[PDB]
């Protein structure tokens, strides 16, 4: 048996690790099926997608076209469903009417042979008609063969019969296929809306006391939840919500000794109040918590849990599960690092004593949070832990639960940030907060939103408690509106870090990226009242540009993105669309000085003529432009950091 | 089980139609094979290449290292030996002695619990130790275990120990390899050295005729073979032997209407007389044909015959295998093209009715001619024929007989010509004649030296009987000196037609490629001994070249090939390296004036630093240079055309 069938079919793409891990898409999102499809000799081929469902249900007709001349590379737009796991393959096929028509549209009006072609024409739609389902349809077909073969009438009106748009249509839905060759198939895994799209905001419970009682509790944080609402978002991220170490607790500022009432770090999970599986005690109890999950639900929020793998030196598994560390020749556990980072308050976890009994573990801890409502877990390092552990543990969770969504926070090197998405994780960290230059966004987005969209999904946090960068320092608010901006038309995920609104942008020293007085290490308790009245939050801003994205699919989706070009370096332009929704959105990235430039929209990637003028309502104002094939663009920081468009009809 | 082992090793290359065909490589040759390796964490990893012959029996250690630094990308040189299907797999592993070492080296100085870093140390080296065969060396390590725990001695002292030459180099052969994970065995398909490696000359037997007896056979054509071997040539490509049709057959100079003697195409293959597996009559007959094999083998010279799937109207096929034809309604068979080209003397065969009966008699053909020792096909046109159908053929011919080479003669889209090579085409007829500047030369060679060349062997035939490059047509004897020393430094197999030599350039008519009064289509007697006399032949350059070439590793190999810097666009230079040998090319492509320019080496891809300076010889005239990282050239036309120097020891 040969590897090639009988009209070529190769290369199919998406493929992820030649086939053995799926490519993903979410309910109803839209991608490109390609291959390279050719055959021997000079006449032509034809090919489709047939898409298959979990239960095996073939998707509708989905013809492909060569995606450029002589490249023999075809394409075609496939869209996903119901979730769960589906299955596309390519097929090819010679395409006998195309060829015939060729011809007998040049020999005919030649006078060449003009019977015989005449005649072939009439063999090749007969055949055609023998697959017709469709009565009505196989008899429009038989009358362009009786017309093929009336000798009485002249050789062209002949001809024409066969030509005619009730005809092409019939053709259209059930063209005769030469020699179908498939494909084998390859793996898709549908998953639902809310793992490529969304809108997620992070807070610390703790921060959101009282003036008595400055720890906050579940009871107290779950005021913030209307305003967190109000704002557009979807999800709720929260730091570790476990009981915190005292041996080693870090102290404010991420200093190496806490004192008197120092809270620490949540990421240093474990006392003997207990380990992943229970709630820091002055947050509550578990109950409270459920709370918060039923308060969070009724308002449109979906809670993220932190899931952090690792140790103070005062969680439970210490003693009980000494074989989950490694020791060192006199017993102690050195302290976790990444460096130059240091996590002097906690220790790594060892896989290779007992990966069976972590991984049961793990599993067993999700499913207790899972049992509480949370369908989403933040995965905290997930690059210091085996890749096979996290391939494994995210397969046994969603095996039984595939709704369930893992985040990775790997900020790291591509390979290792590539193949944990390729392993299962449903959304990543990207490096978005250290692209901020015109070049740095268009080809970092260029590679998210392309081949990469195949196995990974982008959450763009514009901060995060670890990462004030330099550029929010510098800029100020104008630099905070900017990167809202981008990251919520970029990517159908963003984020923000409580405080983002605020403009919060003391560094810990020049040159980090830490915050001052971060709250990772202390209550931090803000006045939103006071914020909201003398008009120094962007929390407006933000809720227009999820209200934006609430309303425009374009933004509710990743793959189908384009970069137009200007002429000044400080100013982008892009445009997304899905379906007749188009949105076009002109960013100055100069957070400082007045920008003003031409943007010369590809108005065919609009699907526009060259010579049109569109209108559009610039969505944060209000106003309505007419843009065409260059647009002038006047951006002031302070006053607009963009133009955020829709194109009207 | 997980997808994704304890140590990642990812995306194993070369690879080819994701592992369903075997890379290729010959007797000899040498590849990268490169690897993504890396782990979770921070600390080191290592991995190395396993090649396994067709026995299963493992190369020899080699190591690989990261290619660039943050890519996470591995690579090793490895060599092919014997014939046959080999595998190779990739391994990965954690590298605690170097991890350990970078700490050590760290933390000793600091005085940082220098004794239980010693201590990890004194355990770590006898776990090495452990696996260690060697007598010696394993007391080596055992000693360096004492000299760490020996705690009356200094800090200093004890780690200095571990790290002597003597142990580096026990490690370096014995690494300690934590966690070794391996990745899925890749195909291998070595052959013989002609597979890549020869010298092809191109004639056609009936033009090597006497004045009694124009019409060559094959004791007159014998007597042109030791002029062939003399030009230092391998292989000789016979256009098709069998007897040739009358019926439409063509006229000199491609006319539609034979008259008279014309002897027609030897492509129009079939007569009453006999097919595919006859001889011409005029040729003479099996017995002779034999002799010629003969006399082609005391001289070095492989017989390639041409192999032409098609057929003129009066061969016996036609009407013992009917269904072997495409019928129009009238019953006819349509003339064959490759539009614009007509071939109005043969039919083209039509695969879909007897597929078995036509590849049962296809590889009895060739099974024919290797029975009378032809070991190489020279396959005409396989893009009009299955794709398939060759893999089959390929693979019918080579499970029998693995010594048996093909080489496709497709001109067409690079999907077929990709895809022929993968299926199984030992070598493949490329776009060289139609890369003349040094950007088309470049890029070209760039590609053919890349990835292809894990599946594709090039074939550079300077000239065919079809294709007179115009570059050949305007620049007259200098410009075929140049494509000679392009040819046959550029590529590790090349070929010319007969008459290249004579510097035959006279076209059809402008605008062609065609010959004026084609070989194809008349006796074309050459005066060879006349030829030589008057010295209006480059035979001797020819002869040189490939003297050069058969002393040369060098030139006997594809992949290693780097193209260095020149300041005059008609000027160009690159080097091949193959163990110690180096050879450096320069070659002015300006048939018409004298080029002067300055070669700026890339001395680190020559092995050397910048500032060196290397005697080279210059292999066509005997003349010895230094050079450096700048070098004068001055190259004149029509009496140097090129340098074509080795580096000297
Ligand atoms: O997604 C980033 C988070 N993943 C790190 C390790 O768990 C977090 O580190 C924090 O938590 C650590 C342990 O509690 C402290 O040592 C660090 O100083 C502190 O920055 C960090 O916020
Ligand atoms: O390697 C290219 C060769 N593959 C073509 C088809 O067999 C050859 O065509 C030749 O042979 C044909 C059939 O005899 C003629 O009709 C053509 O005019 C003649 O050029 C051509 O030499």
């Amino acid at each position: 048996p040969t590897v090639v069938g009988r009209i070529p079919v190769l290369d199919v793409r998406p493929v992820v690790q030649r086939g053995r891990r799926p490519a993903k898409a979410v309910t109803g999102e839209s991608f490109e099926v390609s291959a390279t499809v050719f055959r021997e000799g000079h006449d032509a081929v034809g090919a489709n997608v047939v898409l298959r469902d979990p239960r095996g249900r073939p998707g509708p007709w989905t013809p492909m076209r060569e995606l450029a001349p002589g490249t023999d590379r075809w394409g075609a737009t496939v869209t996903a469903g119901e979730t769960g796991t589906w299955s596309y393959t390519v097929e090819a096929w010679g395409d006998p009417v195309t060829t015939w028509r060729h011809h007998a549209r040049i020999k005919i009006p030649a006078g060449l042979d003009t019977d015989l072609v005449l005649e072939e024409g009439a063999r090749l739609y007969e055949r055609a008609a023998a697959d017709v389902p469709g009565r009505e349809d196989r008899r429009e077909l038989l009358a362009a063969v009786d017309a093929l073969r009336d000798e009485s009438r002249p050789a062209a009106s002949r001809l024409a019969a066969a030509l005619t748009p009730q005809v092409d249509a019939v053709l259209a839905r059930h063209p005769l296929r030469d020699l179908v060759t498939s494909s084998d198939p390859l793996p898709l895994l549908v998953e639902r809306e809310r793992a490529l799209y969304g809108a997620w905001y992070e807070f610390f419970p703790r921060s959101e006391g009282t003036p008595h009682t400055p720890h906050g509790t579940f009871r107290t944080a779950a005021r913030r939840l209307p305003a967190i609402a109000a704002m557009g978002f979807d999800v709720v991220y929260l730091p570790p919500i476990h009981p915190i170490g005292t041996t080693h607790r870090k102290g404010r500022n991420n200093t190496l000794s806490a004192t008197g009432d120092d809270v620490g770090s949540p990421w240093a999970i474990g006392s003997p109040e207990g380990g992943h599986d229970s709630i820091h005690p002055a947050l509550g109890t578990l109950d409270d918590f459920d709370h918060f999950v039923t308060e969070a639900g009724k308002l449109g929020l979906e809670i993220a849990l932190d899931f952090a793998l690792q140790c103070s030196p005062d969680h439970p598994w210490v003693h009980k599960h000494p074989e989950w560390f490694h020791h060192r020749p006199d017993g102690t556990i050195a302290h976790a690092e990444n460096p130059p980072k240091k996590y002097q308050d906690i220790y790594p976890i060892a896989f290779d004593a007992d990966p069976d009994g972590l991984a049961t573990e793990t599993v067993r801890i999700l499913r207790h949070w899972m049992d509480h409502g949370v369908r989403i877990f933040r995965v905290d390092n997930p690059h210091t832990k085996p890749v096979a552990f996290w391939e494994r543990v995210i397969a046994d969770i969603n095996g039984t639960d595939p709704d369930v969504i893992f985040l990775a926070e790997a900020f790291t090197r591509p390979a290792m940030m590539a193949t944990l998405a390729q392993i299962g994780f449903q959304q990543s960290y990207t490096y978005f907060t250290w692209r901020n230059t015109k070049q740095e966004l268009t080809e970092y987005l260029t590679e998210l939103s392309g081949e990469a969209a195949s196995y990974m999904r982008p959450n763009f946090f514009a901060n995060t408690p670890d990462i004030l960068h330099a550029y929010l320092q510098h800029g100020g608010r104008p630099a905070f509106e900017v990167r809202a901006v981008l990251a919520a038309t970029l990517s159908p995920t963003w984020g923000i870090y409580s405080g983002y609104e605020l403009c919060e942008n003391t560094p810990l020293r020049e040159g980090s990226e830490e915050y001052l007085d971060s709250e990772k290490y202390q209550l931090k308790p803000r006045d939103w009242t006071r914020a909201a009245r003398e008009g120094t939050t962007i929390a407006p801003l933000v809720t227009r540009l999820n209200t934006i994205r609430r309303e425009n699919p374009a933004l509710r989706q990743l793959r189908d993105l384009h970069f137009h070009p200007t002429d000044k370096e400080e100013v982008i332009a892009y445009s997304k669309r899905q379906g007749s929704n188009t949105v076009l959105v002109v960013v100055n990235l100069d957070p400082r000085h007045t920008q003003e430039a031409t943007v010369s929209l590809d108005m065919p990637q609009l699907g526009l003529d060259w010579h049109e003028s569109v209108p559009v309502r610039d969505e944060l104002t209000g106003e309505t432009y007419h843009w065409g094939r260059a647009n002038y663009v006047r951006l002031e920081p302070g006053r607009t950091p963009a133009h955020v468009c829709t194109v009207l009809r």
